[PDB]
């Protein structure tokens, strides 16, 4: 009952691998690579994580919100909008690769989004650079999920990174939104859109501008929908992250320390019901006396 989150390194290994990934309640980290920020002024808003990628994985995070900027024709740098996070995409991929080697029944969802205009030296699209120098890179040979099931199971994705495509139209053919239309993302909204040529109904709460109370209500609203929804063809992505501290708190850290426990308590109070994929700031950051969002997301999976 407590047991899954007691060992967050290997919690997916314990699930029925007949489950589709859409039916798994998965913790994600919003702007996953921002843990590298040390500048205290630049960190106030832009720093969303304090754990590195392997530590996030060891804490049970399995959805990663990677934002990129093309900084050479063969290279993607990891960004928070205009802010460079001091590493390239290769570093995230080397960690995931390593982690998935150690724990072969785990799977990682990696969201990929262009977060900033390319360096003036770049002449290719973000999507080509990603497809050509990362996805099709022989060095990442068996790392990505390359199957053609639009709605893959744990069994199918075990030990692999499944692409969650936020780049637009792609020639990549495997993963969520991997087609020439990509995912049609609505700005600062809760929205629904069919993806993978009509196979899946994507339901997203991404109201990233919300005042704090409205943001809490927006998360709770999509949790209440996921709760009664056993349709495996529906995918829920619920962002608990928000800009400018919800216009209520003085840093993204302060903001996270309020919404994360409030949502963790709500999930605990609802039992082991379907939550969808919840993407949080400060994943695996605990406050004494408060419920832990990543643990409660993990423990909401019924065995
Ligand atoms: O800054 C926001 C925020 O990071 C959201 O979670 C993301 O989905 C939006 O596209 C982005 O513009
Ligand atoms: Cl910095």
């Amino acid at each position: 009952s407590d047991s899954l989150s007691k060992s967050p390194e290997n919690w997916m290994s314990k699930l029925d691998d007949g489950k589709h990934l859409t039916e798994i309640n998965i913790p994600g980290s919003h702007d996953s690579g921002s843990f590298t920020l040390k500048d205290p002024v630049k960190s106030v808003w832009a720093k969303t994580q304090d754990k590195d990628y392997l530590t996030q994985m060891k804490s049970g995070v399995r959805f990663f919100d990677i934002r990129g900027r093309a900084s050479a024709d063969n290279m993607i740098s990891v960004h928070h909008g205009m802010v460079y996070l001091h590493h390239e995409l290769g570093k995230f991929l080397d960690d995931a690769k390593y982690y998935l080697s150690a724990y072969p029944n785990e799977t990682i969802v990696m969201s990929m989004k262009k977060d900033y205009d390319s360096d003036s030296k770049v002449t290719k699209t973000f999507e080509e650079i990603f497809r050509e120098y990362y996805y099709n890179n022989p060095q990442y040979q068996n790392l990505f999920y390359t199957g053609s099931n639009a709605n893959p199971t744990l069994k199918e994705t075990k030990g692999k990174i499944v692409l969650f495509n936020r780049m637009g139209g792609t020639y990549i053919k495997s993963g969520y939104g991997a087609d020439t239309s990509g995912i049609q993302w609505a700005d600062n909204a809760t929205f629904e859109t069919k993806i993978n040529n009509g196979s899946l109904n994507l339901k997203v709460q991404d109201e990233y501008k919300d005042y704090y109370d409205k943001k809490v209500e927006a998360v709770k609203n999509l949790l209440a929908k996921a709760k009664t929804d056993s349709n495996k063809d529906n995918v829920y992505v619920n962002f608990l992250s928000v800009a400018s501290g919800g216009s209520a708190f003085n840093s993204t850290y302060n903001y996270a320390s309020h919404i994360n426990p409030e949502i963790a308590k709500t999930i605990k109070a609802n039992g082991k019901a379907r939550t969808g994929w919840l993407i949080v700031d400060y994943a695996g950051y605990t406050w004494p006396g408060y419920d832990d969002i990543v643990s409660e997301i993990i423990d909401s999976n019924k065995l």
